[PDB]
């Protein structure tokens, strides 16, 4: 039939597939007015928790039919809110999104005269991003204007977070009471900070009654409902939300649907205060829930069905929440709907044992039914995982709709300890956003951009100047003709690498001390630990740990690359290094012998051939070295990891032919993936070339793998798949997330995309329709190698 498990979750799923994206300017008219009322009054944590206040006051509810769970971040489905502190749109900026031609919102006619009249005058001076933009140097401007790297902050938040467990132990009335005990504690005379602490505090305990507010509000809305509604079985739910709403979130949750009820409202608050990036997420959503499982069924208040119910419910209502529309370089970088809400399940307990528990099961039937491509619905294995488990997971990967991904539970906690979190602390870890590690409700764990390493060895190659952009971006490392060594040249990559990072972390500094001055959250501090404790906002160092981390693209790309050169011109020396920068720069016109030895005569990354795999540890080694342990301005370090989203298309549109053989504005690689036609060894060799990559030094990697459908059909393809899986994390890999589809049904969609409207692939670190993809990134995923066992 229709997908859901239960009449009431498949109108609920059809009410979400079909909801049109569009904007909500209630929130920004809402923001207005608190700022007119209070700017310049208070201090500006106050003036956000005011501001989130009166928001949550005025703002109008809404419950749709046949909901359990109930929220919405805007006025219905689908409809975003706007940001304007952070980005006010131009007029213009509203015109590209309602009109172009992927990932369009619609923008009413009475949503662009209210931004046009109330919100640009206002605003269009005091949003962040021309902040951001007016504080950066030259050198970073034309970098970012060239295509080098990506800046997170010029249009969201940094968010990137997950959702601890206080939320189950303690309501917003008991952090409220926490925070009044600890304003009655500040030292005026002997704490030279204590009037920061206060101003922090102060703004917590507002963002506190906001969410006493919020439930009091829809327990309000659903009995108001419930005395007009005629049918006896939706007043009944409408009188089950109220009773619900009567208890979370002002106090702690006492049940299974109480405490998934607690988990939405937060939701929504969080990703109202501020556009955060990867939205929110409860992160190890199966041992949060497990013990209200447990209790509830044993009270016989819940069984498996209802149980499954409420999170099928839970999964629409993620599904209902686009990422707020977004423009420029943000959408290159990240083009799709999708906020990236990533849930762990599997993995291991808080006390480091298995974590398998009746609740991941019913997680993996949920999402296995929905097919809904948010949330981002993935696995932690561990050696410690019942196999029974995996290979569940991989009868649902194999169905070919990307989801789940899958992550190394004793990489993960390696990781974490390797940053410095304790074992007690990285027990409770696991990924967000694609493949990030944290350590989910204590750290702030900021992405800042990703990084084109493969344009940094363009301009090694151009002493500086962008061949595209035709400026001097980097610095004069030297001719190239004139190095006399492999050594040589790699030393002059080095370089501009540096000066690349040097230029980034310059502004990522800027940026950050602005997001502390304007973007504080006192919402999200007061769930994050340290933060009230510590009286610091979490968005200026309150987490108990932090860390920012720039996102290395293109590896296998400029793996190969270098590669190329080291084996062609100083080895071998079939050619020079003046005969292969002519060839690039006819991008292989006229060159076609040397674009046959760099493609098909020489080593390649991704076939455990060592020649290649030992240039990518060098690269991967420089790149670590160069951005790891930086101090961050609030008292953390820089970190490394490797991911691209969609911005590995990007990157290789402004980018010249490279060495390897890739020609002129092609993608660059994905993830840490082989290069297009890289690999021709088999999987098992490519997962022995990733290994080799120390994932325990980053805060993640992205691996993208692609199987024929007819070589995982059966029970032998899923012992394939899940024993694939296990040899890799063997080796410490960090990720590893499957296409399985059939080219000639991809092929078929481009011809025909209303054919093939439901047509689901993996991307990068998440799914999405492929009617949703450019024609580019349609076609880099449809070259990916087809793998065999």
């Amino acid at each position: 039939m229709a997908r859901g498990t239960f009449e009431r979750t498949k109108k609920l799923r059809e009410e979400s597939i079909n909801a049109e994206p569009h904007i909500s300017i209630e929130r920004a008219v809402l923001m207005t007015e608190a700022y007119k009322k209070y700017e310049g009054s208070v201090e500006i944590p106050v003036l956000r928790a005011l501001s989130f206040k009166h928001y949550i006051e005025n703002r109008t509810l809404s419950i749709n039919d046949g909901e359990l769970i109930v929220g919405e971040k805007g006025d219905s489905p689908n409809g975003a809110p706007t940001y304007p502190e952070i980005c006010c749109h131009t007029m213009e900026d509203l015109e590209v999104m309602h009109n172009r031609d992927i990932i369009n919102f619609s923008v009413s006619e009475e949503a662009r005269k209210i931004h046009k009249e109330e919100i640009i005058p206002f605003w269009k001076k005091r949003q962040t991003r021309d902040k951001i933009i007016n504080a950066m140097t030259p050198e970073w401007l034309a970098a970012y204007e060239a295509g080098m790297f990506t800046e997170f902050m010029e249009q969201r938040a940094p968010g990137h977070t997950v959702c601890g467990d206080t939320i189950y132990k303690k309501g917003f009335l008991d952090l409220k009471k926490d925070i009044e005990a600890r304003l009655k504690e500040l030292d005026f005379l002997n704490d030279l900070d204590a009037y920061n602490k206060k101003a922090d505090l102060e703004a917590m305990a507002i963002a506190c009654d906001a969410m006493v507010i919020l439930g009091k509000r829809y327990a309000e809305k659903a009995r108001q409902m419930a005395e007009e509604e005629t049918d006896e079985a939706k007043k009944k739910d409408l009188l089950l939300i109220a009773e619900t709403c009567d208890v979370v979130p002002a106090h702690k949750p006492e049940t299974y649907h109480q405490a998934i009820q607690m988990y939405w409202f937060v939701h929504i608050g969080v990703t109202t205060e501020l556009n955060i990036w990867d939205a929110f997420t409860p992160g190890r959503l199966d041992q949060h829930l497990n013990p209200f499982y447990e209790r509830d069924v044993e009270n016989g208040i819940l069984d498996r069905d209802r149980a499954q119910e409420l999170l099928e419910c839970l999964w629409v209502k993620f599904n209902n929440q686009p990422a707020p529309p977004k423009v420029g370089i943000t959408l290159k970088e990240s083009s799709t709907y999708t906020d990236f809400a990533n849930i762990n399940t599997g993995g291991i307990n808080p006390d480091g044992q298995d974590g398998v528990n009746e609740v991941s099961y019913i997680i993996l039937d949920v999402m296995d039914e929905m097919k809904l491509i948010q949330p981002s619905s993935n696995v932690q294995i561990s050696k410690k995982t019942p196999q029974k488990f995996l290979k569940r997971a991989c009868e649902i990967s194999r169905k070919g709709w990307g989801q789940p991904a899958f992550y190394n539970t004793e990489a993960i906690v390696q990781e974490l300890m390797e940053a410095g979190k304790t074992i007690e602390d990285a027990r409770l870890g696991g990924t967000s956003g694609c493949v990030e590690t944290g350590c989910f409700g204590k750290e702030a764990y900021v992405l800042t951009g990703y990084m084109n390493i493969p344009k940094i060895l363009e301009l090694t190659l151009n002493n500086g100047y962008d061949p595209i952009s035709k400026k001097q971006i980097g610095i004069e490392t030297g001719d190239p003709r004139n190095f006399q060594s492999y050594e040589e040249l790699f030393e002059a990559f080095k370089k501009q690498l540096h000066y690349m990072i040097d230029i980034k972390i310059e502004g990522n500094a800027v940026i950050e001390n602005i997001c502390a001055k304007h973007m504080p959250c006192p919402l999200m501090s007061t769930i994050v630990d340290d933060c009230i404790e510590k009286g610091k906002d979490y968005q200026r160092g309150g987490a108990r740990y932090n860390t920012r981390y720039i996102q290395g693209v293109g590896i296998g790309t400029i793996t190969d690359s270098l590669t190329a050169i080291k084996y062609n011109v100083f080895d071998k020396k079939k050619f020079d290094m003046d005969t292969l920068l002519k060839a690039l720069d006819a991008n292989f016109e006229g060159y076609e012998a040397i674009l046959n030895l760099v493609s098909n005569k020489t080593p390649k990354y991704g076939n455990d051939d060592d020649y290649a795999d030992e240039i990518m540890q060098e690269i991967f080694n420089a790149y670590y070295n160069e951005v790891t342990g930086r101090p961050t301005v609030c008292g953390g370090e820089y970190r490394v990891d490797m991911l691209p989203t969609t911005c590995h298309i990007y990157f290789g549109e402004i980018m010249g032919a490279s060495p390897n053989g890739r020609l002129c504005a092609k993608p660059v690689s994905e993830g840490i993936s082989p290069e297009k036609g890289g690999d021709t060894n088999g999987p098992t060799a490519v997962i022995k070339s990733c290994a080799k990559m120390d994932h325990i030094k980053t805060g993640g990697t992205l691996l993208n793998q692609r199987f024929a459908p007819s070589v995982v059909q059966g029970e032998k393809g899923l012992d394939n798949m899940a024993n694939l899986v296990r040899a890799y994390f063997n080796m410490d890999g960090h990720h590893i997330q499957f296409n399985v589809f059939d080219k000639n049904v991809l092929l078929e969609a481009q011809k025909n995309p209303q054919d093939y409207k439901d047509l689901i692939v993996r991307v990068a670190g998440y799914s999405d329709h492929f009617n949703n993809l450019s024609r580019t990134l349609q076609d880099e995923i449809i070259g990916r190698t087809e793998q065999t066992f």
